[PDB]
């Protein structure tokens, strides 16, 4: 009954959002464009920070799918994992359009704070999860010399992030379907020593 | 001549501390123009309006054409390397650049009204893009690529670690530390590129 006021919400407020900018749409604006009353928004969502996170919820993978993934050969599961996620920017439109608003459509001003915040945290548990992949006796000893899993995971990660960046502010850059595989390749050379 | 470039240099000071800390979509034209003890005719003046004044900001901040090029033109991977380590570095050194650069990734968000802003970063970026793709195109340097990987993939494969690199470091600044780090946040990319490294 009430899932599906929220969703209405989210749909309206993603359209919105992607067209105006964070900044520019408010939650009066939002409720009127779903078909709903001012209260109802504010009743399921309290704040904007708080409706642009629950937003972005809905294209985000869960703490324990993350590792539930990454537990063969996990240095490979990294891999697939990644080449998917550059991957879902062409067969998943939802997260086409909600990345596009965090990347393009939204400015980190106080009013959201929690927002950043929790975005912060996701990206924060990423990496240490790819540092402690990285970190096992398993993976560490086919690091390059000098190579530690604090630096790999943090290039890894800035990797995927800017072509996330690049992608959806020019998507004539590249084909995330074809040439995924080939962006990603010299990183993973660069850091394991056999791939 | 000289009066006016005074003008010119303390409005768009005023903005940058006010994009800043307010974000660009929440900062007007007349609330610069007000903090930087001016008259919101003067502003206006200037600089048109907020997309062309927030891009002339950012030009203080750009290296222009020629100089990519002629910094390009023995070993030229390196050059490109010296480049990219220099740029990440320069996140540390220039607080003038970090600054806007904070801006223009996190405090600001592209809707119509900073269209003329968005077309010309992806004018610049198309650029820089392009040089790294010739470059890698050339014979000497293309005889050097891993099987497989072609200039186009390869300049981009670049160009996105770089700007990712930006992107992570002005969001969260406690990942790492660009002076010390830059160099093994690059290497293994230029290492999966090319053959000797």
């Amino acid at each position: 009954d009430s899932e599906k006021t929220r969703t209405a919400i989210l749909l309206a407020a993603e359209e919105l959002f992607l067209e105006k900018g964070v900044s520019h749409t408010s939650l009066e604006q939002i409720a009127r464009a779903a078909g709903v009353t001012r209260g109802a928004v504010y009743w399921h969502f309290q704040n904007k920070a708080h409706l642009f996170n629950e937003m972005l919820n809905q294209v985000r993978l869960p703490p324990e799918q993350l590792t539930e993934r990454l537990s063969s050969d996990p240095l490979r599961s990294l891999y697939d994992l990644c080449l998917e996620a550059v991957q879902s920017l062409l067969t998943q439109e939802k997260k086409r359009r909600i990345l596009t608003i965090l990347m393009q459509r939204c400015e980190f001003t106080e009013e959201l704070r929690e927002a950043q915040e929790r975005n912060n945290a996701f990206v924060q548990m990423f990496i240490e999860l790819c540092e402690q992949l990285f970190a096992r006796d398993e993976c560490r000893v086919r690091l390059h010399p000098g190579m530690t899993p604090r630096i790999a995971s943090r290039a890894l990660h800035a990797l995927i992030l800017g072509l996330f960046n690049d992608w959806l502010r020019d998507p004539r850059l590249f084909d995330p379907d074809t040439d995924a595989e080939h962006l990603l390749e010299p990183m993973f050379r660069g850091l394991v020593r056999d791939w």
